[PDB]
């Protein structure tokens, strides 16, 4: 598992959960290409994104879709989603999990990077 | 003003207004002393806390009330309080603002510290 | 004034300085244009972005150029950039300060929205 | 496992290992009394503060010391220690996760309370 994505809510002190995830990979060309995507657990956790095979060195981007979540519990937020963009693999394997802590006019977003 | 506060609301998008503000400096016997208080303007800040004679090196405590401030919005919060302790060196620069950034159940704190 | 940038350092403690910004703007083809751009400055901020005849309603990006604000630092970050992505409503206040707190592997980023 | 505390360190992108954690409960007379402590481990966690025997309704601090962390890394920063004050249980005994993620001049700290 060499990319997690882990999503809090900071109004109700728990975890965010149904938060859709969709992750790009910058392609030659230079546009963004779909990668993956998947919906954070009842845990606020999304697992399987990708696997060691198929997630080669490249600049990422993981989208979050904000938005969505917060309107689906009737709230109004600022941000279209939160997007978190970096580059991946390039001094070998490294697992990452991306941790975004959300309200509705504001986010955080931290990496936690470790060697696998 | 050697020493500022700010506080913004993150579920608003606001400055968090009329918030109650409460600064102790430690005493010799290790208990806080009150040294300054305040409630954050229309725009989030408070300012005119101390002056510079009197804000001499020491363990300072900022105390924000954030939880009376949820309240009054209707909304249900964590924390009693976001607690905020320094030591403050003459060697740094010369002006401190204590940021805070408050959610009902987290809150961000940063000390920009400048000339 | 409708858009100003404000941008610190919570490692250092200070403004986030000569930090490079680009907004964009959504376009009918759905690409980014570029719409305005700067440089943060002394004190963090970036005035001047656009006026209130050009900032119609519209879906904005504010790319917030943090790698090389690291790398000026010697400081090894994670991230490319920041980005702050958000449609500009006529109904809710009418400036937007949009404001970030960078760290070399965590930012957050907090849209202050007033009259 | 009533009470959690989880540290990350925002400069390096990792667990924030070795931190020490001390809780104190508010008592009657109105001091701060010790209640329990510990040190992150390897993770970042700290697991074992108490049981939900001892763990009772009340007002509850949980002190980080961040600045003795920073300083066993050669870093100078500008908090004591990064204190989070709750009141705890006061329907019912919850479980409790208090997050911290540490800059040298800037920290953040979440709750995520579950029904245990």
């Amino acid at each position: 598992c060499p990319l997690m994505v882990k999503v809090l809510d900071a109004v109700r002190g728990s975890p965010a959960i149904n938060v859709a995830v969709h992750v790009f990979r910058k392609a030659a060309d230079d546009t963004w290409e779909p990668f993956a995507s998947g919906k954070t657990s009842e845990s606020g956790k999304l697992h399987g994104l990708t696997t060691e095979e198929e997630f080669v060195e490249g600049i990422y981007k993981v989208e979050i879709d904000t938005k969505s979540y917060w309107k689906a519990l009737g709230i109004s937020p600022f941000h279209e989603h939160a997007e978190v963009v970096f580059t991946a693999n390039d001094s070998g394997p490294r697992r990452y999990t991306i941790a975004a802590l959300l309200s509705p006019y504001s986010y955080s977003t931290t990496a936690v990077v470790t060697n696998p």
